[PDB]
């Protein structure tokens, strides 16, 4: 079996079904104790707390699910009837995030799509139903966060005040997304500098609120 796989496993058999809190906890411990693993963690997944209870966002798009830790982060802060879409391009991790969620009881929360958020984005509005979104969690392959951050902005995606929250923006780090984000008058952006997940090295997450064209 693969890592994931460990870490599903791990969470089934060290947490409570139903009590996301107590999922976090369990992959928290396993990363720490037996195998790396690149959810976003505790340090900056204390950050996203703050952000996503500061917003009550009702529709949120993630790009790069992974095992479903920032789903699970983000969705149980959730009022009830919001809503989370997260993408994943890896079908086995897709399997896993959504097993992920079904033991946490976010299911109803949270969908799940198997695919390239590039290729899913452009369906959001005419088959997923959506509007503008409220907040946009970027933590895919780094060298398409400004692509698709231009892309959401094609496809009518976002509005005034839609929040971008960045990980990963120092280690791997996305240097041409920062650039352009802190250069741009269409985006406020602030800096949240904190650790990479389970390491003793410094990361941070970006936030860049759009401001319109
Ligand atoms: C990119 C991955 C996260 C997931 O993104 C999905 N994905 C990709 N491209 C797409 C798409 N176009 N659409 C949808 N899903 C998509 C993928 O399959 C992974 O499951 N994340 C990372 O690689 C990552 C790596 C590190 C890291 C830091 C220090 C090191 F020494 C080594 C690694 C830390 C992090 O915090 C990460 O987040
Ligand atoms: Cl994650
Ligand atoms: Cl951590
Ligand atoms: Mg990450």
């Amino acid at each position: 079996d693969t890592k994931e796989q460990r870490i599903l496993r791990y969470v089934q058999q060290n947490a409570k079904p139903g009590d996301p809190q107590s999922v976090l906890e369990a992959i928290d411990t396993y990363c720490t104790q037996k195998e790396w693993a690149m959810n976003v963690g505790d340090a900056k997944g204390q950050i996203m707390d703050a952000v996503i209870r500061e917003y009550s966002p009702s529709l949120v798009l993630e790009l790069g699910a992974y095992c479903g830790y920032s789903a699970v982060r983000m969705a149980r802060l959730l009022q009830p009837g919001a809503r989370l879409l997260t993408m994943e391009i890896n079908p086995d991790c897709a399997a896993i995030t959504q097993q992920m969620l079904n033991f946490a009881g976010l299911q109803d929360k949270v969908t799940i799509l198997n695919g390239a958020s590039q290729d899913l984005i452009p369906q959001l509005k005419k088959k997923y139903d959506v509007d503008t979104l409220d907040m946009v969690f970027l933590d895919h392959w780094k060298d398409r966060y400004l692509p698709d951050t231009l892309l959401l902005e094609k496809c009518g995606l976002l509005r005034k005040g839609t929040v971008l929250l960045a990980d990963n923006v120092i280690v791997p780090g996305t240097p041409d997304f920062l650039a352009y984000v802190r250069g741009s008058s269409s985006f406020e952006c602030t800096h949240y500098s904190s650790y990479l997940e389970y390491m003793k090295v410094v990361d941070g997450l970006e936030k860049a609120i759009y401001q319109g064209p």
